[PDB]
Protein backbone atom coordinates (compact mmCIF):
# COMPACT_ATOMS: atom_id res chain seq x y z
CA UNK A 1 0.00 0.00 0.00
CA UNK A 2 0.61 3.54 0.98
CA UNK A 3 0.51 5.84 -1.64
CA UNK A 4 3.26 7.57 -3.55
CA UNK A 5 3.25 10.58 -6.14
CA UNK A 6 5.65 13.14 -5.95
CA UNK A 7 7.74 12.69 -8.93
CA UNK A 8 11.56 13.13 -9.28
CA UNK A 9 12.04 15.09 -12.68
CA UNK A 10 12.49 18.38 -10.88
CA UNK A 11 16.34 16.89 -10.33
CA UNK A 12 16.69 16.14 -14.30
CA UNK A 13 18.50 19.61 -15.68
CA UNK A 14 17.08 21.19 -18.46
CA UNK A 15 20.54 20.47 -20.84
CA UNK A 16 19.62 16.64 -19.83
CA UNK A 17 15.99 16.77 -20.79
CA UNK A 18 16.81 19.09 -23.84
CA UNK A 19 18.80 15.73 -25.73
CA UNK A 20 15.51 13.44 -24.88
CA UNK A 21 13.56 15.85 -27.57
CA UNK A 22 16.54 15.27 -29.95
CA UNK A 23 16.18 10.94 -29.60
CA UNK A 24 12.43 10.65 -30.05
CA UNK A 25 12.47 13.31 -32.95
CA UNK A 26 13.62 10.04 -34.89
CA UNK A 27 10.81 8.88 -36.46
CA UNK A 28 11.42 5.37 -35.90
CA UNK A 29 8.82 2.22 -34.63
CA UNK A 30 10.90 1.77 -31.20
CA UNK A 31 12.23 5.26 -31.17
CA UNK A 32 9.50 7.68 -31.70
CA UNK A 33 8.25 10.20 -29.17
CA UNK A 34 4.51 8.13 -29.25
CA UNK A 35 6.17 5.11 -28.28
CA UNK A 36 7.46 6.67 -25.19
CA UNK A 37 4.28 8.09 -24.49
CA UNK A 38 3.08 4.75 -23.92
CA UNK A 39 5.58 3.40 -21.89
CA UNK A 40 5.47 6.30 -19.76
CA UNK A 41 2.00 7.01 -19.52
CA UNK A 42 0.36 9.36 -21.69
CA UNK A 43 -1.06 7.34 -24.70
CA UNK A 44 -4.53 9.47 -23.97
CA UNK A 45 -2.68 12.84 -24.68
CA UNK A 46 -0.76 11.44 -27.58
CA UNK A 47 -2.88 12.96 -30.48
CA UNK A 48 -2.48 16.56 -28.18
CA UNK A 49 0.98 16.05 -28.93
CA UNK A 50 0.64 15.02 -32.84
CA UNK A 51 -1.08 18.41 -33.19
CA UNK A 52 2.07 20.73 -30.96
CA UNK A 53 5.00 21.94 -33.21
CA UNK A 54 7.18 19.40 -31.09
CA UNK A 55 5.75 16.49 -29.64
CA UNK A 56 8.69 15.07 -27.89
CA UNK A 57 8.92 18.85 -26.28
CA UNK A 58 5.46 18.51 -25.19
CA UNK A 59 5.65 14.87 -24.10
CA UNK A 60 8.06 15.74 -20.97
CA UNK A 61 6.64 18.91 -20.52
CA UNK A 62 2.84 17.19 -20.10
CA UNK A 63 4.58 14.16 -18.02
CA UNK A 64 6.22 16.29 -15.69
CA UNK A 65 3.06 18.77 -14.72
CA UNK A 66 1.94 14.94 -13.55
CA UNK A 67 4.59 14.19 -11.42
CA UNK A 68 7.52 12.63 -14.18
CA UNK A 69 9.81 10.50 -12.79
CA UNK A 70 13.39 8.90 -13.76
CA UNK A 71 12.39 5.61 -12.42
CA UNK A 72 9.87 5.19 -15.15
CA UNK A 73 12.02 7.50 -17.81
CA UNK A 74 14.83 5.25 -17.68
CA UNK A 75 12.88 1.89 -18.10
CA UNK A 76 10.57 3.09 -20.28
CA UNK A 77 13.42 3.79 -22.85
CA UNK A 78 15.37 0.42 -22.10
CA UNK A 79 11.72 -1.28 -23.10
CA UNK A 80 11.62 0.80 -26.49
CA UNK A 81 15.16 0.29 -27.09
CA UNK A 82 17.06 3.19 -26.44
CA UNK A 83 20.88 3.87 -25.45
CA UNK A 84 22.03 7.42 -26.12
CA UNK A 85 18.78 8.45 -23.91
CA UNK A 86 19.34 6.61 -20.90
CA UNK A 87 23.14 7.47 -20.69
CA UNK A 88 22.01 11.17 -20.79
CA UNK A 89 19.68 11.11 -17.50
CA UNK A 90 22.26 8.18 -15.96
CA UNK A 91 24.93 10.36 -16.72
CA UNK A 92 23.61 13.32 -14.55
CA UNK A 93 21.70 10.92 -11.98
CA UNK A 94 24.91 10.18 -10.82
CA UNK A 95 28.30 8.85 -11.64
CA UNK A 96 29.42 5.42 -10.57
CA UNK A 97 29.00 2.19 -12.71
CA UNK A 98 28.38 4.04 -15.59
CA UNK A 99 29.47 7.92 -16.46
CA UNK A 100 29.76 9.74 -20.35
Amino acid sequence: GSSGSSGDMKQLAEDVKLQLYKLLEIPDPDKNWATLAQKLGLGILNNAFRLSPAPSKTLMDNYEVSGGTVRELVEALRQMGYTEAIEVIQAASSSGPSSG
